[PDB]
């Protein structure tokens, strides 16, 4: 659609503004499952080759059984990220997996998909599951190789590596992962399997639209769950994300640190805005995500995870305009690292240049239009394709949509530097008002 | 065995016990090797396909013998992980593999692997190693393809692309990797090999029925490290984790920030412990992890790496009954950002609530169930499901155990706004006293 | 060549010379192209394996034009290492694949290819890009696979399957990345075409040198985005890195916490140098790398990019002889966190050794060598092989080189802990000095 940028001098920042929502609220639990044969069996070359892949499948099996004997778990904890909550990412897979150890569970699933390979379950505790049987490995040893020592062909022996592969892959991936894995990768569930398993889940017609057109998307955000080997069925649970908010305004916040442009060195004071990320408008609050490369940009749409957001009141983007608005208390940091730097945004090129660094913009047809001076200055990516400060060099974003420099005094002037609280990663418009009462105070 | 967990509303944290230890304390470095073959050499469609598959053959030597034209190395760096010292990860592997370009030194493991595939190995600065050959292409292309533009049957073209796919795979790795490689893959180690080679490996009877059932484990904490090509042998060393402590008692501790709640905005304080992570007992003192995120948790069973830990005295532990004990000054953090999140811990929930902020808890089954007012709670995972801190849907662990909620005024109720230090991200409770007294004699 | 280091007694710090520069300061973009063919089409065994593999071309097909219905684009961001810029890596392949959505465009690159494999094309927009034919799959289809439900032979299946696996790989990787892959894979530019790319490629003969002799690095340091499929063309760009900064000096900078060894607990202060990283001489100023864990070393040659870097002048040198000098303000941290470490150096090792912890130096064949007493101290690695600090065993670098101790009385002695400011993350010399004035007076 259309994507706009708006700098303000004033407090050296910028905001990107027109995309749209797509947040992960919540988890729907699949059981995907592959049949297993459970088989005990001179010899020429085109049989060895079968018993050789036919070993393969038995080590497989063993290996996934040995990886199962504990509970599936993963690493869990315990420029504001570290405001963020702590959560437990696959509690939801782990749980039905859980309940698939309970005896009979696991046959009412093997009965479930004796006819068809698409199936809803509903489990001992009530849970509402989506089964589906993805390969049949029972039908095709039981069928194409139990009639097997003896006569053989060899177009048996290349289509039984093609139907073992899967597995095979699977157990690697499982193996290098401790049975947890991120994203589920197309031995997982395919392409095909995973847009047929996204049109038979339980959403709405929009949410399906969405998840379709970005598989990709749905892959790196969905957990694969090694979950049990019992009665010749291999079943893991896939955990795929549930998109609860879509389509409100998102925007994306860059900062960069403001200082003074004294000569003396020493005497500079900075400033910078600590609330950048994106923020997306979520049921009358704001949902902000300190960390923005948590977040997947495709075009305008913008792919986030809640469990890496803060809840925040709506008078938040109130600091865009107005840092000193008696609404909300705005977060900076105060420090005297006056370096210089440059944050790339959508549509620009912010630029903190201090002291004797030489800070450009350039073009790749005429090279350098316009070169900064000491402060914190702003660049469109029209005409523009290049940045450079120091001895590093930034390409900008290339496209399309309209910038708007909003003038303004640094508010970095408005503050004395013998009464400038230092060194304050967390702080905000008050507390650093607050700390230079008290020092105003003792003078 | 038995999960508990003890909430201690005083100080906003939670610890979680009856963990046992499986510290990673060393390495064992052992040298996996290849047996190469040394070949030159109208034709067929059989042929052309042997051909083809040859070159793959040569290319993949040809590579891994362009990458190793220097020494083998790894990236080394120069809530409290910014505390932890900085080590080698691989330096006792370089060592080995260093070792292996004296001359002479490879005849040694040639000569020794040439009537088995297991051999120990003492080097010439006196290591002993074990030696492990996995593959023998020398043997299959000497006597297989050799005899052969002649004549020639499809299933040797089957036959050498499976044996010659592990060495392609083996360079695809590390190709991508700068050749040293984490965790081991199934290529460069198989299930059957690991497991033979713990077997083999000179340890306790309890490592290797450790190593054995926790095989995904020792997978994520070896390294593959790519060293010579010389004299018809492949050899890379594998680097194998040493559980030099095992069994011993370990808990979680986990901790979410204690603000006061009152209404006029700006006044409010808050604290959080920062000491969380795992503890293990250890040698008379206690290994302390601060990123938890970095240890594997296995059912009751814990697998971290000194590397990434501190050693303390035991009597941190005093922090979780008494955080003004007098024998260790208990670490906190002091800020006046009161943001509404949750920690999801072992057997229940932290919930951190503030301002305006809608917490809640709730069944599956039911809906809400609990309502969170402004301060810092829990609630046990027995009857709980998800827990929602403002636009953030939790999960909780569902796992069996019992929670103890261990009732206590909060501590951040005992210090007066007006003189209480703010943005310290390593203080303790020492120095917040020790800065209060500064403030109070000024005033 | 010749690895040298110099400790520090004053500073608790360490510095290792004698390596040569590798700097990422630009992107050359290439694109690469797999010709594809456009088809449409009773069956026995060998016809029915042909045409499995042929719906896994289809389908592979499908699954990247729908994976490419918006923008390709990655993760963004909105010691020192919070003091660095903000870049947007691939945007200079963005701007190429933007590109090749205009009309015309991909017709010209189909053009340029018909008759030989490597091609330097001009685009519409006046960008001088190097095109590559890596995969002629329309070839292979047209004339081999069009032919047949007919008669068949199985040497075909097999090159089929060959010949197919190559793109199915490369939808596996682009699956699994959302479009854009790093590092760049065997599958997406074989080692033998990359080398091809780097030598038909318009650079120095000491940059196709350099790379060609770290191909593994180029990988590493490389991006894969997937661009478009128009008109049988399957076409992604291959960003790969330019060093503009070659042979120029670096060094290592190692830091560690240097605090008072006074009995009585809590009456420590602490102070570390924050200044670690990487440094690398670089036109005039010094490009300094806060997180040395982001570059690559090989032998003596350290790959870094400029994007992970400060410009910084080269007096920031003088910090490792005279941390008081007045022509650089040295920046520090202070604490009153004694917690004891060890840093692993290039040739030997920094113990930061306090209270009751045991510090110990060993070798492997003697045992304890060397117990350290509190304070910061240094072992080389003649003859040590491994340091101990409490229950973490670190491994020390055994690489051949020449260490100095230089002896000096710490600087943390020259302060009265009585007015010493603490929690400073991002302070100097100057900025300590300051604030010690600012107390003193008020006393
Ligand atoms: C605190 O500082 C602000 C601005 O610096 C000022 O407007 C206000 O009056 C001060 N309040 C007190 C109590 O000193
Ligand atoms: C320091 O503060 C603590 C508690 O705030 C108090 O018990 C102690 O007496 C104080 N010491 C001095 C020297 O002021
Ligand atoms: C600041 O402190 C330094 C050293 O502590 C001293 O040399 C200098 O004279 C002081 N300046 C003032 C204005 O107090």
């Amino acid at each position: 659609q259309n994507i706009t940028e708006e700098f303000y001098q004033s407090t050296c920042s910028a905001v990107s503004k027109g995309y749209l929502s797509a947040l992960r609220t919540g988890w729907y639990t699949s059981v995907i499952t592959i049949e297993l044969s459970n088989i005990k069996e001179g010899t020429d070359a085109k049989v060895k080759l079968i018993k050789q892949e036919l070993d393969k499948y038995k080590n497989a099996v063993t290996e996934l059984q040995l990886l199962m004997q504990s509970t599936p778990a993963t690493n869990n904890r315990a420029f504001l990220g570290f405001l963020l909550g702590v959560g437990s990412a696959i509690a939801s897979g782990v749980a039905v997996c859980k309940v698939l150890h309970l005896e009979g569970e696991v046959n009412k699933i093997k009965s479930a998909l004796l006819s068809t390979n698409k199936a809803v379950v509903s489990l001992s505790n009530g849970v509402s599951v989506l089964t589906f049987k993805v390969l049949d490995l029972k039908n095709y040893i039981d069928k194409q190789l139990l009639p097997i020592c003896s006569i053989s062909n060899i177009e048996t022996v290349i289509e039984f590596q093609q139907k073992n592969n899967r597995l095979l892959e699977i157990t690697r991936e499982f193996s290098v992962n401790a049975g947890v894995t991120t994203p589920v990768s197309t031995y997982m569930l395919t392409n095909s399997e995973l847009l047929s398993l996204i049109n038979d889940m339980p959403i709405t017609n929009d949410q399906k639209k969405l998840m379709s057109n970005n598989v990709q998307i749905v892959r790196q955000q969905s957990y694969s769950i090694m979950c049990i080997i019992k009665e010749e069925v291999l079943a893991y649970v896939v955990q795929l994300p549930l998109y609860g908010v879509i389509d409100t305004p998102c925007w994306k916040l860059h900062t960069s640190p403001l200082c003074t442009t004294n000569t003396k060195e020493g005497s500079n004071i900075c400033l910078t805005r600590t609330d950048r990320g994106w923020y997306c408008d979520n049921a009358g609050s704001v949902s902000f995500f300190p960390q923005a490369e948590t977040c997947k940009v495709q075009s305008n749409r913008v792919f986030c995870d809640t469990m890496n957001s803060l809840t925040l009141p709506s008078e938040v983007n109130l600091c865009n305009v107005d840092i000193f608005n008696p609404k909300y208390d705005c977060k900076i940091m105060t420090s005297k690292t006056d370096v210089s730097s440059s944050v790339i945004t959508s549509l620009g090129a912010i630029v903190s240049c201090y002291g004797k660094t030489k800070c450009t913009a350039s073009n790749k047809n005429r090279g350098i239009i316009k070169t900064f001076s000491n402060g914190c200055d702003y660049v469109s990516n029209k005409g523009v394709d290049t940045v450079s400060v120091g001895n590093t060099l930034y390409y900008v974003n290339k496209q399309e949509g309209k910038s708007l420099y909003v003038k303004g005094e640094p508010i970095i002037n408005f503050y004395d530097p013998l009464v400038f609280p230092s060194d304050d990663f967390d702080a905000s418009i008050s507390q650093v008002n607050e700390k230079i009462n008290q020092s105003l105070a003792f003078i």
